[PDB]
């Protein structure tokens, strides 16, 4: 016993197909499947829809095959052998043989040779030979495929694929096979079983890949997202059910048969237009017998299909015949206009039973006619449906009124038929009854009701299944059901024992799978969404999974959360930031083992507080932040026309009949087309002139050639520009979709940033508010400064440290950015989006919507117009809801870009152009200036900000007390050291000593709270 | 309930919001703001006032002479939020207008497995015993074509639905970074 | 629970796996928008006893 | 073109309305447009469809 190795693939259709990952769902070999090893022994060998046959041997040893469904001297097989140069098959009637074998010549299996129908003589641990037969669709078909081995232990790894090399068009049935050989040759036999792979083309078009899904959860996941490599999180696979047991069925005891004789074979009929009827109820009715009681000239009925007639119940049968004269049946059906149709008996649309009619030559004809039958003539109006006219006065039809009499205006309403003998078929009389459609029911059985188990049910007429336990709803002595909130079928009552059940079915749910990807490792963990995992070890959870399963849905490690269970991961306590999300506070992450814990918001941190204590940083740093936001997206047109007729001339006038669905579709998919350029102007084209940086560079120590274009390079774009544009890379033709080009370039949004930037660098923020003023950057730098609270000093005595770390700082991004490969997500998940939705859309031709046929051509040159409008009809529907789903969700997703253009917009004009107050609006700390980037679709900005550092505490009080009168600080506060008192700003330490000139004076010392003693200069 | 519907819970429960919003009370109370640029700086309470004073124009003088004015108009103002919220069950209005619209749109797509769109029944297992397999499939075929369309309407509202919640929840963190975590010099 | 809405439901192509995608971007969209108002300090403080 | 913005809403929102009016006078597959023919023509049985 050896199981499969990844071998067994074939190529299913003779069409060519290159670099697709295309999904197939024939059957096939199920993968790590057991196979029978067999080696001086060659016994029966049943085919089984399918064979996985294979033979090594480094002698010519194997000869043939015999096949075969009962192995005797009548049964039809093939006698498939080889000869010295060529080859035979023969699939005739033989003599078979009880121990058929074959050593030079051996004639012992065969001494018949009659009746024989094919003869196809044609070209025909060393070496592998591997064959594939099946037998289906009237056809049998042989795969081959051969490759040499240098290996002494099994079948190697990898696979190959199998080709097809003749077909043999039979009718036959095979339950036998074995083999014939010349200590016996080694060889293996397996089966197939339906299931569904997804196979890789190469560029030449050879099958090297393929994969599974049913063998592990990971597979499933695969071929859920449709690729040979998933990426790390948490995916939705497919759903979870229970199965159910057995089925029981109820009904009630009633034993009588139905009076069907005396109404069949009654003696003596009424009249059409006086139609008896006769009730029948509370009795057992086989329709069987019914149908084969008598042959009937018809019997088409609406409404119930006779097969299932014995297996409903009803509640009443209204029985009614009469006699009416041969061709006037055709009258008896609903929708129908006629004599017997309006005057006599009428069939409402809404009828549901049937309708039986047989002639009887032989039991009323009597010669010179039958004048006993009579039928109803000219009358007023209409009958209604069921309803019976027995007036036989004379009616008077005309403007001349009488009274009781006839002769002219005035006839009697009957008339005579004229039934007899030698009449024709067409004037010949005829039987028929009508059948109109819980008392009446069918044989049937009645099997003990179980109690506890989901299963199915047939209680009375209801089919459903789910649990069946005692309702302890009370219910009025008359009613039968209940049904709750939202119109839901709920308890039942049992006909045999006065007894109320429930109905519940049985437990449904939904499976994730959560993968730590396959770069890195394999295993995989699985979740059950809202479900109490007492069920899902063995006997409820097995309805899609295989026996692999088991392990992942039952073990040792099973964890309870309030989002279901989990199982494959074990619970720790200590908790760390998370990565992987699951759902009310729960994480897991691959700590190599699958690891779930709980989140953890943050460290500690406790401020130590106190009455007359503070805190005052005495250095500082400098910093830069980085931006991205998306701007514009790609222009599409659609043509409409071309989508849903393709140059049919029999389409397009059948689509003119719907009207302007048409042409309002174009027009929205160019207001879109019109928004992504003025989403672009709004945010690049806002300076009105063009700046140029001087050509020397004495910035005061600055460095800006990080961001400022290059003359060595002709693309004149500065590194981290080129760094964004090698990053991300900046949906097929046919069928009349269109890609229009932008209206500018990137070579002119490099220009404009480049301005910007000049005028930001040689100006300042005067640019943006009139004309250009020039100004040195050091002293922009410390107007910058005094605008956030520190004084223009500093800057002017710390001019190296702060030119240093600003160069540092800049030097930075580039390793920040060329070292993370996920940094540029938000610009590639608007192309990614893009691409998904019109690669669906192609996708949707290809569907018949209930067509014979999803080609246009084929259906217009195989039949005719008349009955080719209807299937033509059925496609334009289908594939015009394909269009209009397009179009809604790109004008709402172009409303999420002109939310983010705006913004963009907001920033330029507040960051760059200016200096902002906000908090958090431009960047983390305090900000002092920007710079702008461009970006394939967007936009990126660089901050640049103040943030303290290297605290120290003090102690303060409020006021001081001098001869008398309160003292305030101007602009500051008071602190001291232990021993003396000064003054300093806020944002720096720099003490300075107490006087007149930095303090002014309102009031006594005896009001205030806290005020301390010290003398003033 | 069931019928392919469920309700998946939220990554971070209510306790975990109580402890973000103690935090910051906590940081703003404590440190004033200067723990949304940097590490955080201790400083008393009334200083803080004092300096926020100085923001609006009025001199930090006043402060100081009129404390024991400030806090008990403070203290009395925030007693009076309870007894306005208990009262007026209508002043949680744009919350309940949300959980309600929401919970009219699940029923209206129940309700209509009750329709029987062209067809001779609502239930699938009655025009399965009641007919043969030939006929019982142009009825089987126009229920599809009308739950698609129920199915189809739902999906576009939660989409148009959706995109007006981001709205106001890019409102609310531009009002806690520049309201909570520091002054605003902006009217209304 | 029936296999010929299964086999019937095939030929109107991929109408509720556009279905399934649409709902999970919404429900994903409302973890950020709670990420976003009240995740914005790194550290945990606590008011003196 | 100084009041450019304002006239649009006018125009767009007086356009779909013509366009929803003009969408009654359409067969959709059928006979005929008005519903007065449909009837008086054909008997109700098949007049349905
Ligand atoms: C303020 O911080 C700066 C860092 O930005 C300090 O400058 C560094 O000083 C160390 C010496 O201890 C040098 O090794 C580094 O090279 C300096 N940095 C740079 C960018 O040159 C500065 O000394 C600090 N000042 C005080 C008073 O502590
Ligand atoms: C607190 O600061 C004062 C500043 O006035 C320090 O007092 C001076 O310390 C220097 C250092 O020896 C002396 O030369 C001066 O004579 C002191 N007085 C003045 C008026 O400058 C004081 O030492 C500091 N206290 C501590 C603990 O460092
Ligand atoms: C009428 O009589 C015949 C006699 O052979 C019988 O076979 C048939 O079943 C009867 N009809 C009915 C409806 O039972
Ligand atoms: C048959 O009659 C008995 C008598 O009480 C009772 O069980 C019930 O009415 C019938 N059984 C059924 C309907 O299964
Ligand atoms: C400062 O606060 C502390 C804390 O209780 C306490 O000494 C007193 O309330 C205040 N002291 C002074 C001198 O104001
Ligand atoms: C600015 O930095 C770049 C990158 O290190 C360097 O090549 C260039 O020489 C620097 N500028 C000056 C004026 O040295
Ligand atoms: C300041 O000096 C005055 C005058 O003696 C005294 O009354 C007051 O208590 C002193 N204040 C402090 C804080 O020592």
């Amino acid at each position: 016993y050896t199981n499969s190795f990844t071998r067994g693939v074939y190529y299913p259709d003779k069409v060519f197909r290159s670099s697709v990952l295309h999904s197939t769902q024939d059957l096939f070999l199920p993968f790590f499947s057991n196979v029978t090893w067999f080696h001086f022994d060659n016994p029966v060998l049943p085919f089984n829809d399918g064979v996985y046959f294979a033979s090594t041997e480094k002698s010519n040893i194997i000869r043939g095959w015999i096949f075969g469904t009962t192995l005797d001297s009548k049964t039809q097989s093939l006698l498939i052998v080889n000869n010295a140069t060529n080859v035979v098959i023969k699939v005739c009637e033989f003599q078979f043989c009880n121990d058929p074998f074959l050593m030079e010549s051996e004639f012992r299996v065969y001494s018949s040779a009659n009746n024989c129908t094919f003869e196809y003589v044609s070209q025909p641990f060393k070496n592998l030979r591997e064959f594939v037969f099946k037998n289906i669709d009237g056809y049998f078909k042989i795969y081959s495929k051969h490759t040499p081995i240098n290996l002494v232990r099994d079948l190697p790894q990898g696979f190959s694929a199998l080709e097809p090399l003749v077909d043999l068009p039979i009718g036959i049935n095979i339950t036998r096979f074995q083999t014939l050989l010349a200590g016996a040759a080694a060889y293996y036999v397996g089966y197939l079983q339906p299931r569904t792979f997804l196979l890789k083309y190469n560029e030449n078009g050879t099958i090297t890949d393929a994969v599974d899904c049913a063998l592990d959860p990971l597979s499933e996941t695969k071929c859920t997202l449709k690729s040979f490599t998933v990426e790390k999180g948490i995916y939705q696979t497919s759903n979870f059910r229970v199965q159910p047991t057995e089925s029981i069925v109820r009904f009630p005891n009633i034993t009588n048969l139905c009076p069907f004789g005396e109404v069949f074979n009654a003696t003596r009929f009424a009249s059409v237009y006086a139609w008896n009827r006769k009730r029948i109820s509370n009795c057992v009715a086989d329709y069987s017998v019914l149908y084969n009681s008598a042959s009937f000239s018809t019997f088409k009925c609406y409404g119930v299909s006779p097969t299932k007639l014995n297996d409903l119940c009803f509640t009443n049968v209204y029985a009614d015949s009469f006699v009416i004269r041969g061709d006037e049946v055709r009258q008896i059906a609903p929708g129908q206009t006629g004599k017997i149709a309006d005057y006599n008996y009428k069939l409402p649309d809404d009828f549901t039973g049937c309708v039986i009619a047989w002639n009887s030559n032989n039991l009323d004809s009597k010669v010179g006619g039958n004048y006993n039958y009579l039928y109803r003539l000219f009358r007023k109006s209409n009958l209604k449906p069921f309803e019976r006219d027995i007036s036989t006065e004379i009616y008077q039809a005309g403007s001349t009124p009488c009274n009781g009499v006839e002769g002219f205006n005035c006839y009697f309403p009957l008339q005579s038929y004229g039934f007899q003998p030698t009449n024709g078929v067409g004037y010949q009389p005829y039987r028929v009854v009508v059948l109109s459609f819980a008392t009446v029911c069918g044989p049937k059985k009645s099997t003990n009701l179980v109690k506890n188990k989901c299963v199915n049910f047939n209680f009375n007429g209801l089919t459903g299944t789910g649990v069946l336990t005692e309702s302890n709803k009370k219910f009025l002595p008359f009613q039968q059901f209940g049904r709750d909130i939202a119109d839901t079928t709920d308890a039942v009552r049992d006909p045999q024992t006065l007894e109320i059940l429930d109905i519940t079915p049985c437990s449904f749910g939904g499976v994730s799978v959560i993968t730590p990807g396959t770069n890195t490792s394999n295993q995989v963990a699985v979740l059950y969404q809202d479900v109490n995992c007492t069920e899902v070890p063995v006997a409820i959870h097995a309805d899609q999974l295989t026996p692999t399963w088991r392990v992942y849905s039952t073990g040792s490690n099973v964890f309870q959360t309030r989002a279901g269970c989990l199982i494959g991961a074990e619970h720790v306590n200590n908790s760390y930031e998370c990565d992987i999300p699951i759902g009310a506070g729960i994480c897991a992450s691959y700590q190599t083992s699958i690891i779930a814990y709980t989140m953890s918001l943050g460290a500690e941190n406790s401020v130590a507080y106190s009455n007359n204590s503070i805190a005052i940083p005495t250095n500082f740093t400098i910093s830069v932040t980085t931006e991205i936001l998306p701007v514009s997206m790609t222009k599409t047109s659609v043509d409409c026309t071309m989508y849903i007729c393709g140059d049919s001339t029999e389409c397009s006038n059948l689509l003119l009949q719907y009207g302007s669905f048409c042409t309002q579709l174009n027009r929205a998919l160019t207001g879109i087309a019109v928004e992504q350029d003025k989403n672009t102007q709004e945010v690049f084209a806002q300076v009105k002139q063009i700046y140029k940086t001087p050509p020397i560079k004495d910035f005061g120590g600055f460095n800006f050639s990080q961001i400022l274009p290059d003359p060595s390079k002709p693309s004149k774009r500065s590194p981290i520009e080129d760094l964004l544009f090698n990053k991300v890379t900046l949906a097929q033709k046919f069928n009349g979709l269109t890609v229009l080009p932008p209206l500018l370039t990137d070579e002119m949004i490099a220009q404009y940033t480049s301005a910007l930037l000049a005028g930001t660098i040689t100006s300042g923020w005067t640019f943006g508010a009139g004309p250009a003023l020039q100004i040195p950057f050091p002293m922009q730098m410390a107007y910058r400064f005094n605008g956030i609270g520190v004084t223009q000093n500093v800057l002017y005595e710390n001019q190296k440290l702060i030119a240093n770390q600003f160069n540092s700082a800049i030097g930075k991004i580039q390793d920040s950015l060329s070292s993370t490969p996920s940094a540029l997500g938000k610009l590639q998940d608007v192309v990614n989006q893009n691409a998904q939705a019109l690669n669906t859309l192609v996708k949707q031709l290809s569907s018949n919507f209930g067509a014979i046929s999803s080609v246009l051509n084929d259906i217009l040159s195989r039949l005719d117009p008349p009955e080719a409008e209807v299937q033509i009809d059925r496609l334009i529907t289908g594939r015009l809801q394909s269009l209009q789903t397009y179009v809604t969700q790109q004008l709402i997703r172009a409303a999420e870009i002109r939310a983010s253009a705006n913004l963009a917009a907001t920033k330029m004009s507040e960051c760059v152009l200016g200096q902002s107050k906000r908090v958090d609006f431009c960047g983390k700390g305090y900000h002092l200036m920007s710079f702008p980037q461009s970006a394939p679709h967007g936009v990126v900005f660089l901050h640049v900000t103040y943030v303290p550092a290297q605290e120290k505490n003090f102690t303060t009080a409020p006021a001081i007390c001098h001869d008398g009168k309160a003292h305030f600080p101007r602009e500051g506060v008071f602190v001291s050291n232990g021993t003396h008192w000064f003054v300093t700003q806020r944002n720096f330490y720099e003490p300075q000593i107490i006087t007149t000139d930095n303090t002014f004076v309102s009031g006594n010392c005896d009001v205030v709270i806290g005020i301390v003693n010290n003398t003033v200069y």
